[PDB]
């Protein structure tokens, strides 16, 4: 009666303690490259049981839904990129800017890829992103020490065939690559306490995913819209249409196909606009050839993965989201770098005073 | 009963004539640095009725809000930023690549202001952000004709006191300084045919905004949450609650100060979390100088401007939001251009014929 | 540009003239007898291309959807009633009440059932229910004319096998029993210019629905829970979850037995909670047997029925509804009707002349 | 990291402990006659750190909001009806049919006031409401025991003047007349170990409830739309618009002069549309007279009262809301009872063996 109502039937963000044993993977994006309130770009949130936390993709949209699991900043520095599409990492920016002023008080740490050449890899991304926003980190570095607005960028061989990025506190991430767009783009496995996560990205159907992902306790890949779909939405010639569900993307036939190869304790399909009139017809692609667990991902969806059970319920979270303290402290800044205010400009201030007496003098006792 | 409801108390975009005297302003961006599904970084779009449209401002989230207005991609190539704060420019990529995957045949056209120094100004920021996003650039340049790929950028001087930094079809915008973060941050004044609409951005309170936005049919301008409120929500200590009200941005009393000076014929706050236990403050802080019509804006907040009246009224659109087609022709894909694909990767895609044969001959009839 | 976008992908409820021969369905409730904010429980409104309205079931909640849809109270005044369940015609009291404060001049049509005896009939249903609500009705009427509050009843006999029940303006409803808790439920069929909507109320299999739905542009009809959910969902023993699929209610199995006899141009199933990890199961069972066109029914869904196709897509509707005027002229209240004020309660008024005096002044100019 | 987010800035329903010392009141409906996603008719949950329950008011819409805080059935058993608009308890039934099929045990217990005769009072109204619902009450009386579809009802005198109408585990209930429609309407005081919460309902201003509502802890009153606002909306004459707010109803002005005379630690206004352009005008006539804490309500709102403070938040809750289990007993049937079905009706069941017998197997299995 004036207890707390158990095994709830929706996840509240910060409502639930982790299990040792535990993980829970949060759908922060499931969407394409056209925006969409229901459905930011693609982005996950891994929690371990031994209180590792990573983000596998921040599409642009993705931090809105990030902000809301009551989750702080200082927390959530460790950043996977499957790829550079800015719907997989337009919203990095925001996670470094945001995070920061939240009160992150070390850098972000991010591993991606190689490309075919310098300029296509994650490192040149990285560094040019930081040059692009460089008003921002000047402007903000003057007051706030700059230490937490750095971003350690770890880039790996897409080329590598399951081979290890990340060996730290009992966790490994290997990848290896995925087919898409041109030469770059790579799906993670996360391996910690007998557990095994995969996250595809995008990719159409390859060799290595189904070898790579066997056994997975949560699969995760690309479920593309169908041709007849592509035909009736964005108005395509049945040529091109068919093109995009057997050449530059997984068709939900192809999905159910690889996860009848995976054999995961559970199935994610995402990275397809699931609406009332679109998600049945790749519901049914799937069960052609996949008669396992599935989940038809949307945002907010959250899996809980035990011993015992792969268990999908959606997060009700705030839409008014405010950033949440963490248990980190106030650094020392830096009286060693340069004003970005001329005096012309700060020549201009108003004399707002009068208009703002009345509430200044309450406000000080 | 079988008749179009006239002069509907919501608006439904696309659903709506736009008279060739009225203007359109809808708020797809009112919120702050910390992201949340109830309101996206700052975001105005601009539609005139000369068929001109103008997007001020394009902050981290606000691209979902635009997509949900069923505009064609090819109406909204002109973007102006107040300044390049992430928060304000953020989504400038989501628009980008979205909208050349989306049909833009034209490049976007983007001014925003210079700074102190080459690396500091919008010429900079945008050359480096095309930069940081090569690989999703020469991928997509491969299969779509790069020509709407391109963004040209028109740099004016930060420093000019209210001049012209565009003058196009009868349709003029001014530019003045702001006090914020450091020297580059701009409002605008949009005059056409008769109107001024004055986009204020970012900024302390200054002796420009208050002489160059008097007599306009809409201002907007910064508007901050209460020190009491900073204090609360944030645990900051009394003097730091303090100098953000009265030195780092606009008090609500501020706020009033300047639009009492303004005279606008409807002034717009914006900025602040507009919550359920914040927004009364506010307002009533507003309301200690400034007695004129008043809308406190939030995400999907619209204004009608006619010669007769001007209407706020809330927009109602898709969250489950769709491209829609425009009506500019098929562009052909430049065929001189190398693959960003090696034969290292296209030597893994998996033979998926068998799974999709069932779909595949069904939908060739 | 400053034209409309045509032909939308979702309804704006108020924004799209009914061509002559055409009708729109709008699902202003799926769900079940326990309440949630994402399904009301059963209704339909119909509106056909002749101008004529109809609402088929005003469940519990379901006036909050009908109020979005910005159609005047004077049009919505013919109900008819599928069954006698809170969850079929409970809103009815909140349409009676609500319709005439806001502007319905005409008295309510209810068309529902008999039962077995007078007491488990619609005439009897109704009587007691304006009884039950005499406060309301006597204290509303001293103020308001008092004939828009009557309700005039039309019981048709439950047993009656397809026979009209209502024909007027080219429009008929026919009748036929269905197997639901007890003697009373029907389902109907609008025939209209050479189109057939059935609307398929509650029921068990039946052999009546098969039979007299047959051909139909669009067929509703329960569509349960599974087995498997009822045990997880609810805390069910094995066998009890058997029985409500074989006897209680229409399994998705069963529902596709239907549909598949039926063969209608466009199938809906309702009456499900329609959840991320409900609908899929309930959507494979029905394909088991019908492999037709089929809408999965959620709030708000609307189907646009033509010569040419039927079209589902989704509504989007202000959440801040508001009652919308109708051209119908005032109507003159009574002298002849009693006050429902004792001077002891009137003898209770407060000074307030003095705290009004401001905008009571302002306010009269 | 892997803890819980205490003290947290939303309240998610079945996820807080309720003190022994603490009252939890939510706001389940705010709104008018008018229907809205919005705003649910009035509608109040109180839960005491005592483990008792209360409902003060169950108007139209109110039940999704109810269920969405996963309180078991049978702990909500006692209604408190200020008066008898159907936006007062037109939501009655929803608890009485919905609570019953879900395994509530005990009949609604409902207290609400006389009227100047027999058939303006609340004895009368349940009576005819039971009657109004035969049908459902005889059919679900046949497969579920009849007991919880009882409603005892406990009539007061609606003239009294603060007089206890409930007195039980030392929680007192008082009740005084209010001026409202006609005869009969009343407020509530809970008072409960050292805490007094009022519950306005509907009144013009009247010298009862700043007398007997002093003191309060939480304060709840009627507070209208302004004159301004009614003319606006409901296209009314400028004399019309003036008695609205001075006769029939409380004026924000008025709301604020009451709430000066009470001096309760927490004021609370409500019945009003809380909408962008119209709770601004309202805050503002509130302020006129009164300048302690003040809510201006809508759906989901919540005041937790503890010693130290009378803390707002908004409640976030599952839109996909369901039924949770309490400590209850399986009650059981009733043999007696007769069916409700005729020979006539079950001769109709159709045959739908095959379909089932594939499901049907492996769920035996
Ligand atoms: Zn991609
Ligand atoms: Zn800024
Ligand atoms: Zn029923
Ligand atoms: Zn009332």
């Amino acid at each position: 009666s004036t207890g707390i109502a158990p095994k709830r039937y929706v996840y509240y963000p910060g409502s639930e303690e982790l299990g040792p044993d535990e993980i829970r993977v949060i759908a922060c994006g499931t969407g394409m490259p056209t925006a969409r309130r229901a459905q930011a770009a693609a982005a996950w949130v891994v929690e371990l049981g031994n209180g590792d936390k990573f983000i596998v993709d921040i599409g642009s949209g993705s931090m809105a839904n990030i902000q809301s699991l009551m989750i702080p900043a200082n927390y959530l520095t460790k950043i996977f990129l499957t790829h550079l599409h800015t719907d997989a990492w337009g919203d990095l920016v925001s996670m470094w800017a945001g995070g920061w002023t939240a009160g992150r008080t070390d850098p972000l740490e991010v591993w991606g890829p190689s490309g075919s050449r310098e300029d296509m890899g994650t490192k040149y991304a990285v560094e040019h992103m930081l040059k692009a926003y460089n008003w921002d980190y000047m402007t903000r570095a003057v007051t706030i020490n700059p230490r937490p607005g750095d971003i350690n960028v770890h880039e790996f061989d897409y080329r590598a065939l399951n081979e290890v990025v990340y060996q730290e506190n009992g966790v490994t991430f290997r990848s290896w690559p995925c087919i898409h767009a041109g030469d770059g783009p790579v799906s993670f496995a996360l391996e910690w306490n007998g557990y095994k996560v995969v996250f595809g990205g995008d990719t159409a159907p390859n060799i290595w995913y189904p070898e790579y992902a066997k056994g997975a306790d949560l699969a995760i890949h690309e479920c593309w819209m169908t041709s007849d779909q592509m035909m009736t939405k964005y108005n395509q010639p049945a040529q091109l249409a068919l093109r995009i569900n057997l050449d530059f993307h997984t068709s939900a036939q192809s999905f159910g196909q690889i996860m009848n190869m995976v054999q995961p304790r559970h199935a994610v399909a995402y990275h397809f606009f699931n609406d009332d009139d679109t998600r049945y017809d790749i519901y049914t692609g799937v069960r052609e050839n996949y008669a396992g667990p599935l989940s038809m991902a949307t945002d907010m969806m959250v899996w809980n993965i035990t011993r015992d059970a792969v268990t999908e319920r959606m997060a009700v979270s705030p839409d008014h989201a405010w950033d949440v303290a963490g248990p980190s402290e106030d650094l020392a800044p830096d009286r060693n770098r340069a004003s970005e205010y001329t005096q012309y400009i700060l020549d201009g201030r108003l004399n707002v005073d009068e208009a703002n007496a009345h509430w200044k003098q309450e406000f000080m006792g």
